[PDB]
């Protein structure tokens, strides 16, 4: 009567009480709890002592970390790091993004990964790298992706002059994915070629979504709409043509004076050729945020006549042969990533802390 | 799949300590304990209350509530809290609610009482047992919603009729069976007694009250209890280990209150009732006056020995073919079956007129850290 509306609440999975996340929420509850300074009240420990068991015989079970086996580390960033590994048991090959949890309480921002997995769980987009499998532990945070061996775009522009004619599709696809984040009511904010992966057949994807929210790549307003995604798309599509970003300079603040001045210190080194359509792209995308190109939709951006060649077509794009299509040697091959070079968790405490609270929901099975 | 299969299995035994409901208990006993404007200072726990506030308020909404009942009567009145005869507003049946004051329980510190209750009710599947519907929890209150008894207790019998031995006859034979049962459960009742013994629509007996009632140990044995009167001696000396005998001693107690009116032990002071018991020996005689058989006499008798030799150590069946127990009336498989001597007529689905009428809060501190109140009932509530 009421009894069916709630045990639909437990099985939409995109609702905060499903299965998984009332088994986060027991987790975390033993785990903020079971330090024998707290055991003192009597309450806990009975509790405890109950749950003890049963909570224990649930950690095997679970999806955790000892289920996979790291081959190597392929990425690092700001709260942890991203592992190429495989799962011991099914032998398929993921990438496993981890997340330090004493790393994001301390440090202020504990709440981005939550759009970050929701757009990698549910975008049923070709544009989007699609997550597996979430899941956690005592210490981190855990995110099973599609492993991407084609690597970044600054993988790419480091090892190849860039040609129009693949910058014509590489942007493209990018003004494509950014359409579906938009078309998910999201902005990125920080797009720029770390963010941009690409598959086995050399195709973008968007990863990293740490951002989104519902230097040299950053927009004048930013320093509020969609619209600031595009200007980076333009700076991108200069970088790719030209060889530096367009406000390069020694320092940040110059990149920033640089960037408010775009009117007078954007111009195009003449020892780089490009084409009018290309350049005047470019300049559509950076101008000021009331006249930009993408305000009044992206049709306008796609119709643009610098994306016309007898190569692909916008519903078919992704579907035709990329430029560069990655050769590659096993089901592990890392070519396409630089290698990586290198722990402090919570005090014990003396009351009451709840440091796994703001964790309680992550858990995500596919 | 060969882990989650598992997995999912101990998510759907209502048996199991992490069923649906038991981890929405704790979840709701998390938000309880943690919503206190002192505790949100801690900024943790405000984000994540700021996020669950909205759905939990939804889920309490949705999930059974005392609201969804209308109280009749109240009908009962113990250690912890009260019964009452109530109607499910939207179905319209009429159900006995048990309730249990968590503030007292955790105060006066028995709060485990209540899951062998609860489980005894919710799974016995005996028709000796006071079935339990639904089991579910607020801020305040533990709820127990059980079928309605409206024949009422032994006491209310015994007090409204001389019982011929006919009458003794059967409703002890029930009650050897009720017993039987929550033995082959491996519990112990312990507190034995005609107020814990109630009687169906069709005047047949059901067990209720089961706050005693604790689980045997790799032997068959345990370690207050109860009324004074119906308890046994070596309960009383523990009281300074014992097995399912002390059960049976209850039950010649019974016996003998129903045939001859006053208790075997009885006494003005509580100490002269124990010092009766312990001397049982010799302080156990039959009143002259009393209508008994030599059989009904022997059988007392039998029931109240030393543990070492009383009846029913060695099972159940010496009691059954004990020759108190012959009649031409019932068997010991159909006993349920047949005819109870005194069917309840009863003017509507309301009608306590068995059950005597009874007379007419404080709960916790706001805590100023985080205190657990409501931990020791997560996994409590139950649908069925
Ligand atoms: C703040 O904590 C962080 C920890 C690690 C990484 C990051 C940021 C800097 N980059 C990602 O998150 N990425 C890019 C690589 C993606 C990939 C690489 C190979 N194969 C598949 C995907 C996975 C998503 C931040
Ligand atoms: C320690 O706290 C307590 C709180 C309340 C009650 C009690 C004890 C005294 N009695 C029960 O529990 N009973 C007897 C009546 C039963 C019944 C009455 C009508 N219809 C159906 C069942 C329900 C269980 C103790």
């Amino acid at each position: 009567s009421r009894q069916r509306k709630l045990e639909a609440l437990i099985r939409d999975p995109r609702s905060p009480i499903n299965v998984e996340s009332l088994l986060d929420g027991l987790n975390s509850l033993v785990l903020d709890l079971d330090f024998p300074a707290l055991r003192k009240n009597k309450n806990i420990d009975n509790f405890l002592n109950r749950y003890e068991k049963i909570v224990k015989k649930i950690r095997g079970l679970q999806m955790k970390a000892e289920d996979y086996d790291v081959v190597k580390v392929i990425g690092r960033g700001a709260f942890g790091e991203v592992q190429l590994v495989r799962h011991k048991a099914s032998q398929k090959v993921y990438a496993m993004k981890l997340l330090s949890k004493f790393e994001m309480i301390k440090r202020s921002d504990s709440a981005f990964f939550w759009e970050e997995r929701d757009i990698m769980a549910f975008a049923n987009s070709p544009w989007v790298v699609q997550l597996f499998y979430a899941f956690q532990d005592d210490r981190y945070l855990y995110m099973v992706m599609e492993y991407m061996p084609g690597g970044d775009l600054v993988n790419l522009m480091s090892n190849y002059d860039v040609p129009e004619k693949w910058a014509k599709f590489y942007t493209a696809e990018v003004v494509l994915a950014l359409d579906a984040i938009h078309s998910m009511g999201l902005i990125h904010r920080d797009v720029k070629p770390d963010n941009m992966l690409l598959d086995k057949h050399g195709h973008l994807k968007l990863a990293d979504f740490g951002t989104c929210m519902k230097p040299d790549y950053i927009s004048p307003e930013v320093l509020y709409g969609r619209e600031c995604d595009w200007w980076s798309v333009g700076v991108f599509l200069y970088e790719m043509l030209v060889g530096d970003t367009p406000f390069y300079a020694d320092s940040l603040v110059g990149t920033y004076s640089k960037i408010m001045d775009h009117k007078n210190s954007l111009c195009f080194p003449e020892d780089a050729e490009i084409s009018k359509h290309a350049k005047n792209l470019i300049c559509a995308f950076l101008t000021d945020r009331e006249v930009r190109l993408g305000r009044n939709g992206v049709e306008e951006i796609r119709q643009h006549p610098f994306f016309k060649n007898d190569q692909w077509h916008w519903d078919n794009i992704r579907e035709t042969a990329a430029p560069v299509v990655p050769e590659l040697s096993s089901d592990i091959d890392s070519s396409n990533f630089d290698d990586i070079e290198d722990v402090e968790t919570f005090p014990i405490p003396k009351a009451f802390v709840g440091n796994q609270l703001p964790f309680i929901g992550f858990t995500y099975y596919r």
